[PDB]
């Protein structure tokens, strides 16, 4: 990237969210005219500015539809900025907190989005880890993203110990939570956090939202545990109970990969395009 | 690194702890090495692995186990390191029981001194415990590594959090499950909680399940844990529990400031402590 003033380069503007983890500003390419998403990373004067290098070269390596474009890097004053691609109607927890559930096609669509990006994600060495509503972008023509690629399948794999991970609890696989009494998860863990992000855009939450997080890992472990269910039968066909059943298998050994799901009746089927976005987003007035 | 097998300058001896472990001796000079074997999968990235090697590399400090080289043939990715003949205060204390105070305090001054140097090089290490420090036939105590980046997918516009064992991880590491982040003090906590290890065989709560432990830590009114046995142990012991074990991680110290501390600063603290303790083992 390059030690500079992004102003240099683009005009400032809204606010689009933002966390502990950083803020994402709207802004607009001064030359093209193009608006983009300029991801504001804030660094304490002690921080290592060479870790956030590295993890910039994966957004330089990494290309696919699916997930939101990268146009460049900006280090100025202890703040780091990422230019990537804007995304109009937001996340999909956006949408949803205005529109209400999304349709059984609706959800079909975004999910076979979401599994090319998985699958890319996957073929690529990294695992995304937090898959949910609030991480799937959607744009002004009804095209689903992805805000990131992940980091990579192996971290600390030369230290002798392992490490697990804590995303979103109420999104995590059973095996992820399992790490806290075992040892290991894959890829596949993206694949249970799909099936739990199909419930949640059915439903307008994901399973046990009300119950404590680190109860509801807790309960993941026991002998006995039931994976989540769509909790209205009539309202869902064959097809969207078993992409439910299979995604939410217990075991990563038995649950199918993001290449396999691509074969899934509900993501082959035909008539799911950009359009029934669309009309999800006529859905705000 | 280098593209050969490692046996062109390692003789294997043994194999040591399954993530697999070999004692192996230099052909040239004869030293004793340890030699780390990570198993690839044909479609693997080399470049990951390598990254992590590298920082390997750029890291040097008497209280963490000494980078050899590394060597890759045929899926395998073998790491060669400093050879620590007594294994982990773990393997140790099996057998020969508790530990001393004077034996802790030593303990605990080393691995102050290797974590204020990892945390000036912006690393966490997530998992101090006595199976993560090793200690050589001289009685000298090294960390295993240097652990991972204090930022980890600092670039995403999300949480994302690491995790080590649960018996030893602070309470704001179990909060990572509601809201937020943690920092390097992380560790300071784990150092508490691996001297009541030492001291009394297991850590706080061990027959509680991990998951529960770390419930218990986000509730309302939690109280951290203490030594078991007040008589058993000094004041400047007791102290140092209470310090480390600091609920907040805004007001518990740093390793640079444990280091001052009475039950470190104390005179009598050297390896002899611990030759006395492999003594134990025969
Ligand atoms: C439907 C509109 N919403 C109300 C319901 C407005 C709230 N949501 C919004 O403003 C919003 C918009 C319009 N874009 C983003 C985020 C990103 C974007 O565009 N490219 C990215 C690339 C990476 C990244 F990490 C985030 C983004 C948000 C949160
Ligand atoms: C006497 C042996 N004990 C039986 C009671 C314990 C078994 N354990 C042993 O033998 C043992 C010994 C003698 N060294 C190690 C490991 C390491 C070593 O030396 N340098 C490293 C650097 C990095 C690392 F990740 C591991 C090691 C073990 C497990």
């Amino acid at each position: 990237g390059s030690n500079r003033d992004p102003r240099d380069h683009y005009d400032l503007l809204q606010r689009l969210g933002g966390g502990t983890y950083g803020e994402v500003f709207k802004a607009r390419d001064k030359v093209s005219g193009d608006l983009v998403a300029l991801k504001m990373v804030k660094m304490e004067p002690d921080d290592d500015v060479s870790t956030l290098q590295k993890e910039i070269l994966i957004l330089k390596t990494c290309r696919h539809a699916n997930i939101v474009a990268y146009h460049g890097s900006y280090l100025w004053l202890q703040k780091l900025w990422i230019c990537m691609e804007f995304c109009g109607a937001g996340s999909l927890q956006d949408i949803y907190q205005v529109t209400g559930s999304l349709s059984e096609l609706q959800i079909s669509y975004v999910c076979r989005e979401v599994l090319q990006g998985l699958a890319y994600l996957h073929s690529q060495k990294k695992i995304h880890r937090d898959i949910k509503g609030a991480n799937i972008l959607i744009n002004d023509a009804g095209e689903v993203r992805l805000a990131d690629f992940g980091i990579s399948a192996q971290i600390g794999a030369t230290l002798a110990r392992r490490l697990s991970f804590i995303g979103t609890p109420y999104w995590m696989a059973p095996e992820v939570a399992a790490v806290a009494l075992k040892g290991g998860y894959n890829e596949l863990c993206d694949i249970w956090s799909l099936g739990i992000t199909a419930i949640e855009l059915a439903e307008l939450q994901p399973p046990l939202f009300d119950v404590h997080p680190l109860r509801v890992l807790f309960l993941m472990t026991k002998s006995g545990y039931q994976p989540p269910r769509l909790k209205e039968k009539g309202k869902w066909s064959a097809a969207f109970h078993n992409f439910i059943k299979v995604t939410l298998t217990k075991s990563p050994k038995k649950r199918p990969s993001a290449t396999k799901m691509l074969s899934h009746q509900l993501v082959s089927q035909p008539g799911l395009n950009r359009g029934l976005i669309l009309d999800l987003l006529d859905k705000l007035k």
